[PDB]
């Protein structure tokens, strides 16, 4: 399942800084809807790219994670904001 596995890419791969849908060092940055609604990273697209290219302290997973595993787990992101995390 995509989504389920979105989940474990997730926990293996973001957990350490989004665990429960925070932001352990930018507590502004976190992975709630009404945040990503703001920031414009509520779309497959945007998340997926973050994910791929890093962004600051937020490291790069397109060499590392397989290109399945990004778009499943962004998927993960998105279904998870909107479930409220
Ligand atoms: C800590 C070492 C991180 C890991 C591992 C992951 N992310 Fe992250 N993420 C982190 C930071 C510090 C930031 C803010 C970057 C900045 O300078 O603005 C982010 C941001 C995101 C966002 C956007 C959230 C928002 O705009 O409110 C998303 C969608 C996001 N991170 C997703 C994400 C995923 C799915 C990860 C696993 C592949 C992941 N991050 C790991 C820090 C860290």
């Amino acid at each position: 399942a995509d989504l389920d596995n979105g989940e474990k890419v997730f926990s293996a791969n973001c957990a350490a800084c989004h665990a429960g849908g925070n932001n352990a060092i930018m507590p502004d940055k976190t992975l709630k809807k009404d945040v990503l609604e703001a920031n414009s990273m509520n779309t497959i697209d945007a998340i997926t790219y973050q994910v791929q290219n890093g962004k600051n302290a937020m490291p790069a997973f397109g060499g590392r994670l397989v290109d399945e595993d990004i778009e499943d787990a962004a998927n993960y992101v998105l279904s998870q904001s909107e479930k409220g995390w």
